């Protein structure tokens, strides 16, 4: 219903998500939407957007409201007749002196890190054009945790032939174990938050399998990705590069070229795939 590309950030009017959407309205040749749960933040941030000549459009979003999510499709469907590149950026996380109890901090986590990314995946991809780019922003925590798990965890989440309804299993378990004080005797890590960053990496390997079994043709390129130490509300202070720098690998993974089929299904860090499960090669100069 268009012949105009979209591209879609979720959680943008701030931090990588923010940053991601700049240097789309910069090095995309279409439109490109601005999504937040909160209208009046998210609206803020594409004014500021446009005092540096950009234009992206606005619509609101939290991943957590299924009816929300419904509502974007529609939008969608009636103003460009699908989806051409869409960047599952929105995420939480508990840190430290944060008193919550640690099986809520699991579930709410879980709650929109997978979930909601999930629910985001499943109404969105359906109207992913072809030549489309989608990425999931993860984190390396995924792969520090993947590694505290027990080898028979690690087994199953390491699979070439897991399913996304073993996969929805193993992260809803994860939230059981944690009430029942048992996580910890069921060989879990205990980084809710890295966690739910090994079944969004896990989910990413997942879908990319479906699309090449479901449309081969389409020639639609998945990836899973991590943006680095960034210095936003999530990154903290001491964060070594800044949201501009973050946006980098993302953007590079929405971006990629017309036929390229490949990279695919792929974890990607610094433009640079990474074979699942293997720890980051360094790490920043250490300033306490
Ligand atoms: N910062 C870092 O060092 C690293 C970040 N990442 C990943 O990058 C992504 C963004 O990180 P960062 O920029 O620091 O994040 P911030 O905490 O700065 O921003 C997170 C954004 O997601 C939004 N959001 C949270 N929950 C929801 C929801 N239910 N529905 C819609 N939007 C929601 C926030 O909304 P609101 O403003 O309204 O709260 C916000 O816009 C995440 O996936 C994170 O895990 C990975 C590795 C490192």
């Amino acid at each position: 219903s268009s012949n105009t590309r979209v591209a879609l950030v979720t959680g943008a009017n701030k931090g990588i998500g923010f940053a991601i959407v700049r240097d789309l309205c910069r090095q995309f040749a279409g439109d490109v939407v601005l999504t937040a749960r909160d209208v009046a933040r998210g609206q803020a941030a594409v004014k500021q957007l446009q005092a540096e000549g950009l234009s992206p459009r606005f619509h609101q979003l939290d991943i957590i409201d299924l009816q929300s999510i419904r509502a974007l499709c529609d939008f969608l469907r009636k103003e460009y007749g699908g989806l051409d590149v869409l960047v599952n950026n929105a995420a939480i996380a508990f840190q430290l002196d944060n008193p919550t109890p640690f099986h809520i901090q699991a579930e709410l986590t879980m709650k929109t890190n997978f979930m909601g990314t999930r629910n985001v995946c499943t109404e969105l991809l359906p109207l992913i054009k072809p030549q489309g780019r989608v990425v999931n922003v993860s984190s390396t925590e995924g792969v520090r945790a993947l590694n505290e798990c027990s080898p028979e965890l690690q087994q199953k989440f390491k699979s070439e032939t897991i399913t996304e309804e073993e996969l929805v299993g193993l992260m809803n378990k994860f939230v059981e174990d944690t009430k029942n004080g048992v996580h910890r005797k069921e060989g879990w890590s205990d980084s809710t938050y890295g966690v739910t960053k090994i079944g969004v990496s896990v989910l990413s390997r997942i879908y990319a399998r479906k699309l090449r079994e479901q449309r081969a043709g389409d020639k639609i390129l998945l990836n899973a990705c991590c943006p680095g130490w960034v210095r936003t509300d999530m990154g903290g202070p001491k964060a070594p590069k800044s949201p501009e720098v973050g946006a980098e690998t993302p953007v590079y993974l929405a971006l990629l070229p017309s036929d390229a089929e490949g990279p695919h299904g792929q974890f990607v860090t610094d433009k640079k795939v990474v074979e699942w499960g293997v720890p980051p090669e360094s790490y920043p100069w250490v300033n306490a």
